[PDB]
């Protein structure tokens, strides 16, 4: 992770503060952003840094270092600019309750970076600016819904997609520039070069109010317009998990005649299901799978969520028991042609659609992404 030089250079170039203003860097350690800003915008500012570990707090004489928990810190002042790279993650857990209590945007397991964002927006004076480098997950995940509403409600938000720029991959980063005055959302793309990053305005949402953020285009919109949402034709169910199966008196750890393998994502292929190979080590009489989840008795559509931001669909003609993935059951009055549907879902046009929109924000297809995939007119419809 850390914060690459070019990224830091990028964030400081979006940073702005009135001469004499207070500049703050949460979880600063040695103050990388504080130093970079000074070396770029000058010295006529009041510098402050908040760090929780005495062994990490190492700031220059011109900066006021404060040893505290940013989340629990309550200064008697507001700031003009807040720069930083907040902690990414979860988790003497009286502190956890303390966080929940103090943070309104807190939902589910959440993530500390979300808490740092809310706190930061609150220590901001009117017109104040905040610049943070965080994961892209808050763009589409349901746990960040309250946060997106919070930001939309509080001011103007600019999101700059950076992608996987940290040493450790599988963490797509995004720079968020927030100003506590106004409203709207501007989505920006960036081009990496020998010189660093170059911003490219993608699209603006003046009436943004917390809705999921996606990279839309003309093709994206046409496809979604000329088709019905998958979430309108199907009931998206989830499979039972191992404990449940390991708790069923009929489930065996070894094969046998009459015993059927509990399928997993490695059995689901693009367009077909490999009913043979066992990947769970659990076997059970097919007939009794209905006792875990009713839909297990019905041949239906299976879409993967363990294969990244990719749509992999297959029709479970035999109706075998599954340990995971998305399970789609048709709604009452919906008639459809399974073969054409599957072909459609696994198509190159569908992959591009999903990839254009959600890039690598998350390492998998979510319900929300799933339920709004467009099904073509002549496959499935309502009677
Ligand atoms: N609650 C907190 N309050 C203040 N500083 C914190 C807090 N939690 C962690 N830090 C400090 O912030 C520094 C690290 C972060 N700035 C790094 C962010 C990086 N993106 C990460 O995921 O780790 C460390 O020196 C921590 O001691």
């Amino acid at each position: 992770v850390e914060t690459p030089p070019e990224v830091v250079d990028f964030m400081v170039s979006l940073a702005e503060a009135p001469r004499g203003g207070r500049v703050l860097e949460p979880a600063c350690a040695h103050g990388p952003f504080l130093r970079a800003f000074r070396e770029a915008h000058g010295t006529g500012y009041r510098f402050v840094g908040v760090e929780i570990d005495p062994k990490a707090l190492d700031l220059p004489p011109w900066a006021e270092g404060i040893l505290a928990d940013f989340l629990l810190w309550e200064p008697g002042e507001a700031f003009d600019l807040i720069l930083g790279n907040p902690p990414y993650g979860i988790v003497f857990k009286a502190v956890k309750d303390l966080y929940k209590k103090a943070f309104s945007t807190w939902k589910g397991k959440y993530n500390l970076y979300g808490a740092f964002l809310e706190k930061a927006v609150r220590l901001l004076k009117p017109g104040g600016v905040l610049v943070f480098v965080v994961p892209a997950t808050w763009l589409v995940l349901e746990d960040f819904a309250l946060l997106r509403e919070f930001l939309a409600r509080e001011g103007k938000t600019s999101v700059y997609y950076l992608g996987e720029v940290f040493p450790q991959k599988k963490v797509s980063a995004v720079v968020i520039r927030f100003q506590k005055s106004g409203k709207g959302l501007s989505l920006w793309d960036t081009q990496e070069s020998e010189s660093g990053f170059t911003p490219i305005l993608w699209a603006e949402y003046p009436h943004w109010e917390g809705e999921i953020i996606r990279f839309e285009t003309e093709e994206t919109r046409k496809l979604e317009i000329s088709g019905m949402p998958l979430g309108d034709l199907f009931h998206i169910r989830f499979a039972a998990r191992s404990p449940e199966f390991k708790k069923h008196p009929a489930v065996r750890k070894e094969p046998g005649p009459g015993l059927v393998p509990v399928l997993t994502g490695r059995n689901l292929k693009p367009g077909w299901v490999d009913y043979e190979k066992n990947h769970s080590g659990l076997w059970m009489p097919k007939e009794r799978a209905k006792e875990l989840r009713d839909f297990y008795a019905t041949p239906h559509l299976v879409v993967a969520h363990t294969k990244g931001t990719r749509v992999v669909a297959a029709w479970d003609e035999r109706a075998y028991p599954w340990r995971e993935e998305f399970h789609l059951l048709p709604k009452e009055g919906v008639r459809l042609d399974p073969s054409s549907l599957v072909q459609w879902l696994n198509s190159e046009a569908m992959q591009k659609h999903v990839r254009t929109l959600y890039r690598d924000f998350v390492p998998h297809l979510t319900l929300r992404m799933l339920e709004r995939l467009p099904v073509r007119r002549e496959y499935g419809f309502h009677t």
